[PDB]
């Protein structure tokens, strides 16, 4: 159970994004249902009065809490992945729309879920942002709760994988447009009860086994990183 609080760039907090920049959902329960329209930016999806505005090359960084800002982030229990996708704001999240620009799953060196270290970094997580045509984004960050993921929620829907899905609006403004966005996955869609990393049992298999749902990180990604790169109660 989390929720995005608002973004840093380039190491600057934007400051509290919930319901400004940010697609808030009303409270931080998970989304399950891998068919839902809650699947592409949870379950309060619209328009919301502000973007923020960035340049290529520049570190976007998501912050996640609990309950109060930089508080236990997310429970312990809740191992599993953090990916970060980017559609133009045009689609609204629809369509073969959500290029991914990171992917974390297991650190074996560490012996860390990506959930592990986004604890251990206050819930914070970056992308640098690409050189893609200027313009209006939506950022998706989706972390896979994966503790009760044994079961798929289609056939029992008090169990399944946990997704906590986040839109930030974000405008790129300065960018030479080189690596111009390929082609999307969408969003309900991508994800179905076959697909690697939806059904997985962590207390019986290796975490180095997990491998995380495709698509494949974008060839044109820059990103990014799990870390804190600012000091919330410095504020
Ligand atoms: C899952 O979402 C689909 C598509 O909106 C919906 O038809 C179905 O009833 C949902 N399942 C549950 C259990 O609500
Ligand atoms: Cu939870």
């Amino acid at each position: 159970h989390t929720l995005v609080w608002g973004v840093w760039v380039n190491g600057v907090d934007q400051g509290d994004g919930r319901n400004i920049y940010i697609r808030s959902p009303p409270n931080n329960n998970p989304v399950k249902n891998l068919t839902s329209p809650d699947m592409t930016c949870n379950v309060d999806n619209r328009v919301v009065p502000k973007s923020v505005p960035v340049n290529a090359g520049d570190t976007l960084t998501f912050e996640w809490y609990h309950n109060t800002r930089d508080d236990d982030i997310i429970a312990s229990s809740h191992h599993g992945p953090i990916a970060v996708y980017i559609a133009p704001a045009a689609s609204n999240g629809q369509g073969n729309v959500w290029v991914k620009l990171f992917e974390d799953a297991y650190n074996v060196t560490n012996s860390t879920w990506a959930v592990d270290r986004l604890i251990t970094a206050h819930g914070q997580h970056s992308v640098v942002v690409p050189h893609v045509a200027p313009g209006d984004y939506l950022f998706r960050a989706e972390i896979i709760a994966l503790h009760e993921a044994d079961s798929l929620y289609s056939q029992n829907p008090i169990r399944g994988a946990q997704f906590y899905i986040s839109c930030a609006q974000i405008t790129i403004n300065s960018s030479d447009d080189s690596t111009p966005l390929p082609a999307g996955v969408p969003f309900p869609g991508a994800y179905t009860d076959s697909t690697p990393g939806i059904q997985f049992n962590i207390y019986t298999t290796p975490a180095t086994s997990y491998v995380a749902p495709p698509p494949s990180v974008w060839s044109g990604a820059l990103g990014g990183s799990i870390a804190q790169v600012g000091d919330a109660s410095l504020e």
